[PDB]
């Protein structure tokens, strides 16, 4: 299963909210 993209889209979750 290469779906950890959601792992690896939850730490990157941060910067996408850098408004």
């Amino acid at each position: 299963a290469k779906k950890v993209s959601k792992r690896l889209e939850k730490l990157f979750s941060k910067i996408q909210n850098d408004k």
